[PDB]
């Protein structure tokens, strides 16, 4: 169950990706999250473990893995990139869960460069229709691009 679910290919839509906030110039927008873009990322307003990049996937579905990139700025060719992130899932849009093992928020370790892809897979599959991506750490600034990869489901109810 490990299917790209659609930031690099567009099947996700730029309606279904948002964000907590994103860098008043609008040269990093939630829009260019997807991996492998070629302009910039998605950058918050503000450097903080309270922000996030929103996508929803729109059907129940299992997530298995996590991708993960900085960005290089277009116009200053200096890297950013987020180190380690927290993620926080939604079947509704409303009640929020932040993924854990037992009782310990589970903390992803990510980049530590601006292009590498790092891909994190989830011990087991997840069910869920929301993601937030919730930065912890980052170096210089908070960047981002993201694949997300899984399967469609069949709810039981
Ligand atoms: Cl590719
Ligand atoms: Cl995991
Ligand atoms: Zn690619
Ligand atoms: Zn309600
Ligand atoms: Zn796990």
């Amino acid at each position: 169950c490990n299917v790209p679910l659609g930031m690099e290919s567009g099947r996700i839509a730029n309606e279904q990706i948002s964000a907590s906030s994103t860098y008043s110039d609008g040269r990093w927008t939630p829009q260019q999250s997807r991996l492998h873009g070629d302009d910039n990322g998605w950058t918050p307003n503000l450097d903080s473990n309270k922000e996030y990049l929103q996508v929803d996937l729109r059907f129940l579905t299992m997530l298995t893995a996590i991708a993960t990139q900085g960005a290089i700025s277009r116009e200053t060719q200096n890297g950013y990139y987020v180190k380690s992130y927290k993620l926080e899932v939604s079947t509704n849009g409303e009640d929020w869960m932040v993924y854990r093992h037992g009782k310990n928020h589970k903390v992803f370790q990510a980049n530590n460069d601006a292009t590498e892809v790092v891909l994190n897979k989830l011990h087991a599959p997840l069910l869920t229709r929301f993601v937030r991506i919730r930065p912890q750490t980052w170096h210089s600034g908070i960047a981002l691009r993201l694949e997300l990869f899984g399967c469609r489901v069949t709810s039981g109810s």
